[PDB]
């Protein structure tokens, strides 16, 4: 277990969106979603030159997880996937520029739910989560663990639990007063509200 400091400006917006008093939260599944999709556009896109690809798995498809009793919602796809350097530095990298600028809007007027066309929105997921949880598999490296509840710092690990073929499991350990998330009727409403054209089969997990 490697543990690295985030950049000043993803541990800024951390904070912001961590302590702001924002009542519209329900907008970071919306995010998560989107990201999801993104990755599944991905995998399809490259997979048309490629289609060896595909041996991960062919179903393209996001699942929603809900958990009461480990007040946990976990987000899973089959998209691309990242790699080691994606949750250390690539993509942080590209979500500086974006983060920075979203931080300015912040203060000309701009509200949170716009965090999305800054490409940051999976940050969203610190409204309603104390701590985030990422599964990761790309075709090209290992399994890995990503790891934060923001203080500054994440850990990336080789993950050692069930392989997962391909793709991204997003786990949110959810805040106390914020597990209204795990409700069925209230998933499917913001499902249908924010994300019904996404371009892949969306399955809502009942628990029994
Ligand atoms: C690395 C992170 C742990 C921390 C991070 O900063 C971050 C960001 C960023 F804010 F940078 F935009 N985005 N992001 C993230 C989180 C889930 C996914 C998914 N469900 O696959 C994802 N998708 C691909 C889509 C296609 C791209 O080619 C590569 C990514 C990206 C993360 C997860």
């Amino acid at each position: 277990v490697e543990t690295f400091a985030f950049q000043a400006e993803i541990a800024q917006l951390m904070s912001l969106i961590i302590n702001t008093f924002y009542s519209n939260k329900e907008i970071f599944l919306r995010e998560l979603i989107s990201n999801s999709s993104d990755a599944l556009d991905k995998i399809r896109y490259e997979s048309l030159t490629d289609p060896s690809k595909l041996d991960s798995g062919k179903e393209l498809h996001i699942n929603l997880i809900p958990n009461k009793q480990d007040r946990t919602l976990t987000i899973v796809d089959t998209g691309i996937g990242m790699t080691k350097a994606d949750l250390i530095n690539n993509l942080g990298t590209i979500a500086k520029s974006g983060t920075k600028a979203f931080m300015e809007a912040l203060q000309a007027g701009a509200d949170i739910s716009m965090i999305g066309q800054f490409g940051v929105g999976f940050y969203s997921a610190y409204l309603v989560a104390e701590k985030v949880t990422v599964i990761t598999k790309h075709n090209d490296d290992e399994q890995y663990a990503w790891e934060s509840s923001a203080g500054g710092s994440f850990t990336v690990r080789t993950d050692t639990g069930e392989p997962m073929g391909r793709g991204t499991k997003v786990i949110l350990h959810l805040k106390e007063d914020q597990t209204e998330y795990l409700e069925e009727r209230r998933i499917k409403e913001i499902v249908k509200k924010h994300s019904q054209f996404i371009g892949y089969p969306i399955t809502l997990f009942v628990e029994k």
